[PDB]
Parts: C-alpha cells; structure tokens; sequence
C-alpha cells in the first residue's frame, strides 16, 4: 500500500483536504448571515464536540482500514462491523464525496476563470459613487459566467471560456492524483499550502487598510467576535454552526477516512489530526474571516454587508469583493489573487474528495491508480453536466451530500466505530501510537455527547426546516434527485461486484 512519505507531507495534504472553499466562501456567509459572534459561540462548541472527536474518529478508521488494504468504508464499515447493512451504509462514503465533487471541482473552475481573466484585466468608475453602478457589472460578469437564466426556463448556458476552464480544471486534478498519494497529492500539498497561506494573509492585510465613510475592516471583525447568547437558543444558528463545521473539516466526507488509509499503522493520527484540524479552523477563522466580511463591512456597513450575505452562497466572494477591490489601487490584480487563492484552496479539497472513488477501485476493484483516475474523472466530469446547465441542481446536491448527507454519515460512521465495533477497542485505535493522548474526557463524548447532539440536531432539521423543502420545489430537483439516486445504486452495484471478485 501507498503511504505518506513524511508527517509533514500529511498534515499539510490532510490540511489541504480540509483547508478549502469553505473557508473562504461558505464560513463568511454562514457567519455572516448568524450575526458574526452570535455564530461563533455555537462554532467554538461544535468544533470541540462534533468537529475534533468525529476528526480523531475518522483518522483511527482510516488508518484501520489501510493497515488492511482498504481505504474506503463499504470495506472499512465491514470490518467494523462485519453485516452487509454495514458496506450499504459504506456506501455514502464514496456517494457523498463523489457527490460533493460533481460540484465543488465546477465551483473551482470558477476561481481559476475568473483568476484568468482578473489576471488578463478582462472584468468590467469610482466616480459614479452610487453602489449599483459598481456592483451590477460584476454581479452581470458572474451571471455571463455560468449562464444564470434570464427568462422563465430554468436552464443554464455558461460560456464556451467557463466550459473550457471546466475541462482544464479537471486535468488539473488529474495531473495530481494520477500520481498518486507520495509524489502527487502529497507533493503538491507541500507546495499549496505555503501559496495558500501567503496569499490569504496578504489578502487580509490589503482588507485592513481599507475604510469608507460607512466603515472599517475593524467594524467587521468586532461584528464577527463580538459574542452574542440571543440565538444560542435559536436552533437554525447551531443547525448552521454544525453543518459549517463538518463541510469545513471535512468530516462525513469519507475524504478523511481515505488520506488516513495511506499512514503506516502505528504512525501516530492523535497530534496529526489535532493538528490539520486546528490548521484548517486557523485558516478559516483568521484567514478567511477576516478577508470577506471586514471588506463588506468596511464599504457597505454591517446591515448591508449581512444582506449581500443573505443574498446568496456566491454574491459575497465573486461579486461584491471584487466590485469592492476594483475600487483600489490594482483592485483588478488583487481579484487575481483572491480568485488564485480560492482555486488552489478548492483544488487541495476537490483531489481528496475525489481520492475515495479512487482508493475504491484500486482497492476493491483492483483498478491500477491509473485507469482508476481516469475513470473516476470521466464520472464526475460527465456527471457535471447537470450541475453546468440545470439551474439549481447544484444546490440539490449540496443539500443532500454536502449537508445532510455529511452529517447522517457522521453519526454513522461513530455509532459503528464507537458502538457496534467497541468504544473500547475504538478509543484504544485512536490512541495507539499517538503522539499525544486522546484526552480522557473526549472517550465520552465521542460516545454519548456527540452522538445525541447530531442525533437531536437532525431530527430538529428533519422535522421543521425539510419538510418545507420536500414540498414546493420545482420539478427540476426531481431530475438532480433522480440521477445522484441513480448513482448511489451504481455504486451499491460496484461493491456487489467487489464483494464477490
Ligand atoms: C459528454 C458529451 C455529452 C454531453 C453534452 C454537453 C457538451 C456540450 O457542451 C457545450 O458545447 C458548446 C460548444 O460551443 C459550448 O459553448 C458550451 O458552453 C458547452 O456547455
Ligand atoms: C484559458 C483557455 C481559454 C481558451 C478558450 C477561449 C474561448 C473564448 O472565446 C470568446 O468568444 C469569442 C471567440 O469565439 C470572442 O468574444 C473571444 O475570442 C472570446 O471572449
Ligand atoms: C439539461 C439542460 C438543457 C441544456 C440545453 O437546453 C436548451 O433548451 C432550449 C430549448 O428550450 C435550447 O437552448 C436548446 O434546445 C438547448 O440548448
Ligand atoms: C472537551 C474539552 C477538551 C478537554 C481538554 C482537557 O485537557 C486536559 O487533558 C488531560 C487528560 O488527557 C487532563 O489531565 C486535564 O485535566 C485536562 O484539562
Ligand atoms: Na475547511
Ligand atoms: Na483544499
């Protein structure tokens, strides 16, 4: 089996892995949209209750199962727990990430076009001060992009550049991963994260200096650290806490579970997970919650700034910022950078969450890395196509995978591993060779705490928020529902082909 060549190597791949578009573009809006510090107080507690243990979790099963050649959790839930329940459920493992990539890689290609033409000086006066006059032409420059419908047909047309930044984009990741995990993902991790850092302290640096009539970048921060224990009693506020943390860590994601297959087995995981887990909330509190809202804040003021948040998942990070940038001083080079940093953040992210399908025909399937590559790009980019011209289908999958998927496999994935197979003999994986110990406390909440609070947390969500989403959708979520359904069964189909080769 492939192992990580250094512990260096792994924690910035398994950083990469969770340090991503999350940081940058979902943790703003959520935060943005809960108030800054209203948010933050159930973040904080999330992360040390759900995020941290499901992380040590997910690095133990990992690791278990790559000790026995096998990466992927319709195996790994097997050996857990040795009933063919266990490799259906394993499923989600590979369907979630699989599903997540069918989106995400396209939401990278963004970055790296907009990058592109940033970079060439191809986007759309301070001196009409008015601010629909600077906003519209990037809001038209994003909606130009990806063929956002302008009439009553709920089809999208992205631009011939879009499409073909698309196809580039996934020969990226194939260049990557096609190289396998030592000297592909690894060594581009090595590479990405010192970029990634630099340019994002960079970034935040630019934000701080600037000021408007209506504000500072510093107005932005005490607006996001500023506590506030009016909606910790609000359910939509922890719902959204909980589900920010595992997209950000990507937790749920199978996508930890199957970097961890690749450390030898008495290789320590304890410090090594703390570590990219801490790593990734540094860059997402620090790092990316400093760049967008204090620059919203700044030109727009809290009000406006939690609006264009409201407004939606991309208004904020590929409208507003850049229409707030071009009114700098090279504001047009430092959209580059933004966007730059944005497409090396979600490529880090888009080759780990596409390594689990891969891991799986390697291992279970006995593809070589190669054909096993090509054949899991083929799906995610033919499958893409709904996500480029069904109008919403991206936001159909970043529901059921992204979102409740994550967390339903989450809980999954712990009532396996610390109920069924031992919470015993689980805890005792976790701590073998670590570095440090797993704190004694955490054995119970991985095994009461944090099952009851996912558990009460989705039947909250599943009886109150979803029903009114099942109901009146159009009938276009039909056809995004129908075909990731078709895929689950595809993929329950490649594990009965597995099981009895
Ligand atoms: C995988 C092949 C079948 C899927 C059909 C989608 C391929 C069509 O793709 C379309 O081709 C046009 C050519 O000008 C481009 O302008 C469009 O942006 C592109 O989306
Ligand atoms: C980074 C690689 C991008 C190559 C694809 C460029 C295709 C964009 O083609 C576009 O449409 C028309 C040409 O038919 C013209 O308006 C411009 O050449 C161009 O903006
Ligand atoms: C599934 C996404 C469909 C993308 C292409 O659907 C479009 O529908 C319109 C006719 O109603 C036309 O623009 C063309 O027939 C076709 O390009
Ligand atoms: C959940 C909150 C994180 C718990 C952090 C406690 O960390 C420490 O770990 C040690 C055991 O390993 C104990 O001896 C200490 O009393 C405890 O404070
Ligand atoms: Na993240
Ligand atoms: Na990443």
């Amino acid at each position: 089996r492939e192992h990580w060549a250094t512990r260096l190597g792994l924690i910035l791949a398994m950083a990469g892995n969770a340090v991503g578009l999350g940081n940058f573009l979902r943790f703003p809006v959520q935060a943005a949209e809960n108030g800054g510090g209203a948010f933050m107080i159930p973040y904080i507690i999330a992360f040390l209750l759900v995020g941290i243990p499901l992380m040590w979790i997910e690095w133990a099963m990992g690791r278990y199962g790559g000790a026995q050649g096998h990466g992927t959790t319709p195996a790994i839930f097997y050996l857990l727990w040795r009933n063919r329940f266990a490799k259906i459920l394993g499923v989600f493992g590979l369907w979630i990430p699989l599903v997540v990539a069918i989106y995400y890689v396209y939401i990278e290609s963004w970055t790296l076009g907009f990058a592109i033409k940033f970079l060439v000086g191809l986007v759309p006066p301070p001196n009409a001060t008015d601010p629909d006059s600077i906003l519209r032409p990037f809001k038209e420059f994003l909606y130009s992009y990806i063929g956002v419908p302008k009439g009553d047909e709920p089809i999208l047309k992205p631009s011939l550049f879009a499409y073909i930044v698309f196809l580039i984009t996934m020969f990226i990741n194939v260049s990557i991963l096609i190289r396998g995990i030592s000297k592909g993902i690894e060594r581009f991790a090595k590479i990405a994260m010192p970029t990634l850092f630099i340019l994002a302290v960079f970034l935040v640096i630019r934000v701080f200096l600037l000021e408007t009539p209506n504000g500072t970048a510093a107005d932005g921060l005490n607006f996001l650290w500023t506590p506030d224990f009016e909606k910790l009693k609000d359910p939509g506020v922890w719902i959204a806490a909980v589900g920010q943390i595992f997209f950000t860590l990507s937790l749920g994601f199978g996508a930890i579970i199957t970097y961890a297959s690749y450390v030898r087995k008495d290789q320590d995981i304890v410090l090594s997970g703390l570590t990219a887990a801490t790593l990734n909330e540094k860059a997402e509190v620090i790092l990316g919650g400093s760049i967008s809202i204090p620059a919203a804040v700044a030109f727009f003021g809290v009000a406006n700034a939690v609006a264009i948040a409201k407004a939606g998942a991309f208004n904020l990070g590929f409208i507003t910022l850049p229409a707030i940038f071009s009114q700098t001083a090279g504001g047009t080079f430092l959209g580059f950078l933004w966007f730059f940093l944005l497409f090396f953040a979600g490529l880090t992210s888009s080759i780990a969450i596409m390594q689990p399908m891969i891991a799986f025909l390697e291992d279970e399937l006995k593809l070589s890395d190669k054909h096993a590559v090509l054949w899991t790009a083929a799906i995610v980019f033919f499958s893409a196509h709904l996500v480029m011209f069904l109008n919403k289908s991206l936001d159909e999958m970043d529901f059921w995978a992204g979102t409740i998927g994550v967390v339903f496999f989450g809980l999954t994935e712990l009532i396996i591993f610390f109920w069924i197979f031992g919470a015993d003999k689980a805890w005792e994986e976790i701590n073998r060779g670590g570095i440090i110990k797993v704190p004694r406390i955490y054995y119970y909440v991985m095994r009461y705490i944090t099952p009851a609070f996912l558990a009460v947390l989705l039947v909250v969500w599943a009886r109150e928020y979803i029903p009114k989403i099942m109901e009146e959708t159009h009938w276009t979520v039909w056809i995004t529902r129908f075909y990731i359904i078709g895929l689950f069964l595809f993929l329950t189909f490649l594990v009965f082909l597995a099981e009895r080769r």
